[PDB]
């Protein structure tokens, strides 16, 4: 009667139909790739329980029998002195088989329909984590069952990341890409926290129901992504995106995607940054133990503040790389200006709580900014490069190459950290410094290119059409 | 690529724009009137705690001092022997002032803009329950504070029900009204359960935070109803409803709404059904105590199964009243066939658990079916009667009359149940039987009318235009 329109409906009216499905696809492929990081965690928490020093344990009525072993308490293929030398046998049977699958199970994303290929992966990840969980209810005590699962569970969870920036690549253009897909990259830090929290419930008590419940959540999300994944903007008659600058294009060959002018240098740079991010997080508890004399209940908060700094860095490196028309030169500067900050953290870390946090957030925002910006912005940019000439299709091969060359370094992390550990606890830091200096060396051709690319438009004095 | 549209989007495409805002307004005015039943409960749970027999209580170091009173344990204006005779002084200071407000604070719904009138009530209900809750944090121990709140809290929570079937009246026609607004009437049973569950948390411990949290939830919902309540279908240019069978109409007078041909008989029938529904629920624990010798932990489930039977009855009486073109003749039959079922429950109740539930669900579905169908179907029907001739507006005066004449009987429930209780515990049952026989007597004119209304169309042999 005597009212105009309520301000909520007058606010939601202004967003046109263009900006509604483009807001749908972010909210959908945010949960789709958050469930993978939810279902990847719980081998990290159950790493602590499966071996216990049960000379300090309640109920010694399980036949100690003149000081025998830890058979009655710990799990039986992880009971003896090789528990540290077999857990590494388990997890390396994932990180290897995930970095071989990423080069191949992105190539199938070029050919198959994308929605079926995504749902037939999210209905198998939640089956294979669950079949890892089916050891407690059947009392399986052989080591060979617990490694042929995490191999077959490492060919399935490939299918996320080549088929998540394939959906987002088909809708968005060269608008504010580094900012949208920088805010959007909060899933790799909102997945870890919910993984550590949900799998933290059933740790002690009975541990079989710490894997099966994320394996149910992932396969439940695997059919909401079956019922609602609109791939192309023309299938529901929206507007097609910008120019990223008849017959539908068929495919691309794998070797034909290597000749794109950025895909080699933007991958053997990124292998030397995931290795830095693993080396630092492996090094930091061994640093704060023997020097800082610091409470270990807050180091778990430190290893979360590092990824919160990563969230901040994934947007700070995005805005600047948008408004300066160059993205390799942002990553090179934020890698060069990172090593004095980590050297200063090594020199100044003697404070307990106060000066540590502010020196740790900055080190979190300078080695996970340029890890984000090369796998969420230029990976959706080199795939839409002008040299494809429109008569091809390559967005799930460039992403596949960049992420597989990323995860090979994550596989070679523990294969080197345990090699220089007995020869000193400080060689790790020098390997970190060498890898971070070498990281801003592969980009040198692209930095040399983009300096001239700036100076062309500068020396013309606003050169235009 | 090689996929058609996903079945979720192909399912949601078929519902046109007509059936989207009409699905919005149910989901909105379901929560709007669920929050009132959420914020009406917690005087029921704290009725038990404020008086305690603390001769059976831990910590007697609060100066018993040669067997003194219950001063140290119970609350101070509810400590002596008159605790039963003052709690009734509190709650009757609500149910009276709610049944005087309903005749007047629906009439303001005719004049004011509806969205502002609803939000200025839901931002005061959550203030007045909260100011009832501000006694624990200030240690208020006078009886007169705890009755001038529940009077002023009983003029505010009037504004729900005349302004909830005013929104739903403007959208829906004579379609499947008795079925939609019968499924929709599940809020008066989904509110009670969440009220008993949320207020059940902070009972013992500290009880001040059992009122303030529902008073925060209601005033938070009071602005979501500010931002999103589209009243008329023409304000967002939808289709106007059916014919319920220029200048916008101004108003109606209060005495002018009484001359509608149903509004008198459909209210002094309903006062004699809420009284039946209160008398039965007051009578049933006194029945199962002295005869059945039954566990009192399941009587709380019995008093919920009665309202679940009410949910079933509110739909079973709706379908039949739609497909027989007569609604008073459904209520009369379901009231006449109710008293033999309650008499049979009185004669057969000696079983412990087995035969009691099936005889209680039926008694739940025959005295809360015809309480729903007269306040959610014919109240949105007599207001849209043909005798208004289109040049008036009366939907928040017919609802006001029917619900106020309903709640006067709920006020006269406890004003009579405590009057025949000392003269026997079985006079309550005879008062129930007398009221239920008298309930199907006020409808007799309308039953006599609708029998002829059927026989006109019957004796013509498919008489039509």
């Amino acid at each position: 009667m005597r009212s105009s329109l309520a301000p909520g409906v007058w606010f939601f009216r202004a967003f046109s139909r263009d900006s509604w499905f483009r807001g749908l696809i972010l909210l959908l492929t945010f949960l789709i790739y958050a469930c993978y990081h939810m279902s990847r965690k719980p081998i990290s928490i159950v790493k602590s329980r499966l071996h216990q020093n049960c000379s300090e344990q309640i109920k010694p009525i399980n036949d100690t029998h003149s000081l025998n072993d830890t058979m009655w308490c710990s799990w039986a293929p992880f009971d003896k002195d090789n528990y540290k030398e077999l857990l590494g046998g388990v997890d390396n049977a994932f990180l290897i088989a995930y970095a071989i699958g990423m080069f191949i199970s992105g190539v199938f994303g070029e050919r198959l329909p994308l929605r079926y290929y995504l749902s037939a992966g999210m209905l198998l990840s939640g089956l294979f984590t669950s079949l890892f969980g089916l050891g407690y209810f059947w009392n399986i005590h052989e080591l060979w069952y617990f490694v042929v699962i995490q191999v077959c569970n490492g060919l399935v969870q490939t299918t996320g990341w080549p088929s998540v920036v394939t959906c987002v690549g088909n809708w968005f253009g060269k608008g504010k890409r580094g900012f949208i897909m920088g805010i959007w990259n909060s899933h790799t830090s909102v997945g870890n926290i919910l993984g550590s929290l949900i799998a933290g419930i059933w740790v002690n008590g009975q541990w079989g129901l710490s894997f099966i419940v994320p394996g149910i959540i992932t396969a439940v999300m695997g059919v909401i992504t079956f019922l609602f994944l609109i791939e192309h903007p023309e299938d529901v008659d929206c507007a097609p995106p910008q120019h990223h600058g008849c017959e539908e294009p068929a495919a691309i060959s794998f070797f034909g995607a290597l000749r794109i002018p950025g895909v080699v240098e933007f991958s053997l740079c990124l292998l030397f940054a995931k290795l830095v991010s693993y080396t630092f997080l492996y090094w930091l508890p061994l640093y704060i133990a023997n020097v800082a004399h610091f409470s270990a209940k807050e180091a778990g908060d430190l290893s979360t503040l590092f990824d919160v700094g990563g969230i901040i860095g994934g947007i700070v490196a995005g805005l600047v790389s948008d408004y300066t028309n160059g993205r390799a030169t942002t990553c090179c500067v934020m890698l060069i200006l990172a090593a004095p900050m980590m050297f200063l953290y090594n020199y100044i870390g003697q404070d307990g709580i106060a000066s540590s946090i502010v020196m740790l957030i900055i080190c979190g925002g300078l080695v996970n900014g340029p890890y984000a910006l090369i796998t969420t912005a230029v990976s959706a940019d080199l795939g839409t490069h002008k040299s494809l000439k429109g008569n091809a299709k390559a967005l799930s091969t460039v992403t596949a190459i960049i992420d597989g060359t990323g995860s090979i370094g994550a596989a070679l992390g523990p294969l080197l950290a345990g090699l220089i550990s007995p020869t000193g606890w400080n060689n790790v830091f020098y390997m970190l410094i060498s890898a971070d200096v070498l990281a801003c060396l592969l980009l040198c051709r692209l930095v040399y290119k983009e300096i001239l690319a700036w100076k062309v438009s500068l020396s013309r004095g606003s050169g235009y059409k």
